[PDB]
């Protein structure tokens, strides 16, 4: 595959519907090796099984909002990967209250700060932790949405976490770049996942998105993880602090 | 003028180089009645020196880490202001580690929730605070920098903080427009101010945009304040969640 | 006014409804001495009544898609206003058969060409025409539409000409800067004038726009024209190369 | 190969040195069936000898300044290629005057005319010769630069075109995409090519952004073309509209 000979690490599989999920088995259908994190142990035995069927005895417990969850995840991961060549952080999140009816009323200072946290910091957190494990040829992956170029209703806080989350994007792959590390952003469409069901009206979002959208369907974690996979991989060579769009064509198109 | 009639709050004076300062000059010689805070003790008799040459003798202290501040000042000024037009905020803040350097080994996760909490959420939590007291034709404006949008050295996680402050407007544009008010900001290019001290080489800064700009000449805070005065007068009815560039064109020039 | 000693040349009124209408209104309200321009025959005693009622009696015949025209134009005008102070480029063309349906079956090599060379070659020619009589402070100003950065149904052809334009305001204002030339375009929302009934469905546009536009109301020619008032006056010292987004907000929102 | 299976044709191959003949090696040793057009027979037998080294033996000229050369182009193509997946259009002119200095003082309406419709319309004019020969999953790609976006010396009226360009992969995408035709672009980093020698100062252009990029080095056309490949292939399918910066990270670094 055209990732093989490469070893990265996965963040964010919450179940077989998660972005993260599609992501590892493009990555892993392309040659690439395996690790994994998981937030908690709610979710632990869940991660493990899916490990296990993209051939990854590599499981690690990581919670983004403690640097010494961080550290202590890298320091297991050093034992099998002294070095490896990047991850994928597909970690977000705002408390529930944040997400629904008028931004200006919803958003509060610690609503602001939780998502700002988990969804923008933690990628720079991660990087960090681990930057002088990576080789050169390395390459960084997050996840962002739209809201944080256009203001969508109920998206609120999580919109503006997204932007500071794009600008991270940048900053990481000016200041990483230099050491032969490039660092890159998807903006999805629409996809139904569990944090999905955070936002209200999310099945008329996707349903929108499916009529407007210029392929005139919502993309599939198949979709991303393909993007994924090459953004990740030595293909993607001459990109750096990119923000993809993997929408369909929905951002570019305007009353369809 | 084209803002007689008009009661602003401005924020952030700190001295007479302030952008500020700057823009209270331009919305006082264009009718306006101004209203101005101070973030302490330190800055107290300094912004009343200023408020006083504007003909303003409303003076409230105002520290937006603080919620209970933001609201004390509210209640103060419903005393004479029962209801204004709305207000310019000109506030931002990262501490000192933060801004010199590579970004990655910089950023740490209480420099980047200071930075977000105070160039970012403090916009919204005033627009909060005072939501009611806005008449309907009240317009909020706020300064950002290229920073948002561009990885520039040094400047490091206030970039973040700009670009969260710059969706922000977005967003309380789109949740506020529909009661009459209007939210945008002014994207300014370096001037030598109190707070531009803190960022290294500066100096060189201003230097490479006098050459490189199309208009051969760094902004002054003249220029910003005209274009705030602009921004927050009714002039400006059909401009919303826009972040103008009041940098004489550096941003649209390359390789200049 | 503030526009009073700037003398500026308005081109593009074909009615008491056309943007450029609603703009000599505003530059005469600020101080402006004004010259118009009439595309042709049928149009020419209409603009020479709209002249004399804002006080102008400098009504000369041009059109855009001829150099020998916009050269004559400029020499009739250099003897009443040998050096003036910029000019308002509102022109806009493609072939009817351009705007219907899908884009790629509708556009042809001569009606590119041609909403091209209308679009945006005349400012440019305009620009190149009378470069030498402009005035250190002069400002030029064009408008644009969202068909530039989005695809919209039936704008099709137009939608590059727009493209086109906006980077040509960037290279004018690049280019003329040094000289003390400010060049910037307004995109402004849509708004029913004569040219805007050559497109499919505007009547739902306009109400779609309408209602989700942040600030709920479709823009006037009011609204346009304080904003080019002001991007052709000394206000906007720091502002060129710009293409401001006078639609009320409707581009920054999404879904809403 | 990702590409196994799918009819790509390709233009613009100049010589070895071509974007083009990057593109079409990655396309090519991804599985890939190519077919070849040459401009001239001054190009002729190179591009056939580049074919046949790449495997195929189909090389028809075609001129894109005539509508009936792309026409006959696609008539012999489909009697190999009845139906094929996609196109990769790597051509761009302007006349030599067009490129350097002033660009107010260089641009004439026929440069902007013929720059217009070579790097801009003949993307389109293509699609519309052969839009009944593709097949659902079909993508075409076209080359465009960042003079597009932002105003960079010498590059004059092909910034403007490039920017055309641009608005032209929106508008295919969004006409294309419900028949199941994905229409993108890379938006390239400056590369030693026979064109490139067209732009005064591209030694010192590319010396500049080898030392501003973040990666810290020029793309390749080895680079460009693994991007191309993958934006022609299936793994590509949540991605229209969309213009890929393949430069290194340059346009989003800042004074750097
Ligand atoms: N699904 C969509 O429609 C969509 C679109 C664009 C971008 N995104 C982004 O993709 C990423 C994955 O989202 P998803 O939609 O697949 O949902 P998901 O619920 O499958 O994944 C969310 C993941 O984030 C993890 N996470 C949150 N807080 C954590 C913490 N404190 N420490 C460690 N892990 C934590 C959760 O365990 C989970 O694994 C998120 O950034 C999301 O914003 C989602
Ligand atoms: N000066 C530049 O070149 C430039 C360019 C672009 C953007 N900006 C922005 O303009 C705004 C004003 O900064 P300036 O350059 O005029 O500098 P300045 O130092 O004169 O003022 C910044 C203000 O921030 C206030 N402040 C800091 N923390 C705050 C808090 N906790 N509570 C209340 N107020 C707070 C200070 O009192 C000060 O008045 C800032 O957002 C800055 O980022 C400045
Ligand atoms: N009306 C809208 O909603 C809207 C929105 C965004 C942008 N615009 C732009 O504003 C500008 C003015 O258009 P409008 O909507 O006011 O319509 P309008 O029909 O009132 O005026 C367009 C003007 O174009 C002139 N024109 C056409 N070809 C020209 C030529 N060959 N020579 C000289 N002049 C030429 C006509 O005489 C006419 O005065 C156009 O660029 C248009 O694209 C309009
Ligand atoms: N090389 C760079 O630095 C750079 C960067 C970004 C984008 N681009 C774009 O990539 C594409 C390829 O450029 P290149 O730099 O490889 O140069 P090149 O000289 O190798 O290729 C230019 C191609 O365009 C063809 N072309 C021009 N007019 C033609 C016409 N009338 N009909 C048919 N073919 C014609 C020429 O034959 C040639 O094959 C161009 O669009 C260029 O703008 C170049
Ligand atoms: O960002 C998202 C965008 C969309 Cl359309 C759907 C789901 C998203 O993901 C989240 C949304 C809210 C929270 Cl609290 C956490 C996550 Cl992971
Ligand atoms: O944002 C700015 C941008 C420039 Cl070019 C110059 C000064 C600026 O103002 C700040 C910079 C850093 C911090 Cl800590 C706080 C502020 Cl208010
Ligand atoms: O650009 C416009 C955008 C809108 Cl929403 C409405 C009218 C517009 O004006 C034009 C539209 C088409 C053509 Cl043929 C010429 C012009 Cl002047
Ligand atoms: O667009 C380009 C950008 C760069 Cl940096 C280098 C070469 C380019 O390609 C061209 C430039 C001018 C002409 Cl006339 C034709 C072509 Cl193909």
């Amino acid at each position: 595959g055209f990732l093989s000979g490469k070893r990265i690490l996965v963040t964010g599989v919450a179940s077989k519907l998660s972005i993260a999920y599609g992501i590892a088995q493009a990555m892993h259908r392309e040659g690439a090796e395996l690790a994994f994190t998981y937030q908690n142990d709610k979710l632990k035995g869940r991660v493990e099984e899916f490990a296990a069927q993209l051939g990854s005895d590599i499981v690690l417990q990581c919670d983004v909002a403690e640097d010494a969850s961080i550290d202590t995840m890298f320091a297991e991961l050093g034992k099998v990967w002294p070095k490896f060549d990047g991850f994928v952080h597909s970690i977000g999140f705002a408390p529930g209250d944040q997400l629904d009816g008028d931004y200006v009323n919803a958003v509060t200072r610690e609503g602001f700060k939780i998502a700002h946290d988990i969804s923008s910091y933690s990628f720079v957190a991660m990087a960090k932790a681990c930057r002088s494990m990576l080789n050169p040829g390395s390459a960084l992956l997050t996840l962002s949405y739209l809201g944080a170029e256009r203001a969508i209703p109920n998206y609120n806080v999580m919109g503006l976490a997204k932007a500071s989350l794009e600008a991270n994007v940048r900053y990481m792959a000016n200041a990483m770049g230099p050491e032969g590390v490039r660092v890159n952003a998807i903006s999805a469409g629409p996809i139904r996942t569990l944090a999905a069901s955070g936002i209200k009206d999310f099945r008329k979002m996707l349903a929108h998105c499916e009529a407007v959208t210029p392929i005139r369907r919502t993309v599939t974690i198949e979709d991303v993880g393909n993007s994924a996979a090459f953004l990740c991989s030595d293909l993607s060579a001459g990109i750096s602090g990119e923000v993809v769009h993997v929408d369909g064509g929905f951002s570019i198109a305007a009353m369809n």
